[PDB]
């Protein structure tokens, strides 16, 4: 078939991935998938500003796009690329975003 431009890769590259790819930041605390992509509520922390994101939705900050929610788990569209993203972080909701030695 000409007509059809499928290329579905060639092999399950995301077999053997295990390194999450894309970026890799923020903290997505979690997501409250909606029936699955179909809806999806994905609801992420950006140096803790929690979102309300989705399937095709991008995360909070950066343009890492939710093209597949999960938990806090995100197969996103980052670069070109929508790779398989568990943004994941607690540094970000503990800091008040001011950089020193001595906040507290």
């Amino acid at each position: 078939g000409s007509h059809m431009l499928e290329m579905a890769g060639a092999l399950d590259a995301s077999q053997m991935s295990n390194l999450p790819p894309s970026t890799l930041n923020l903290s997505l605390t979690g997501v409250m998938a909606g029936d699955d992509d179909s809806r999806s509520i994905a609801i992420i922390s950006k140096d803790n500003e929690q979102f309300s994101r989705g399937v095709n939705e991008e995360v909070p900050g950066y343009n890492a796009k939710i093209v597949s929610i999960r938990p806090d788990r995100v197969v996103l569209q980052y670069q070109g690329r929508y790779e398989v993203l568990g943004l994941y972080s607690q540094e970000d909701s503990g800091s008040d975003g001011v950089p020193g030695a001595q906040v507290r």
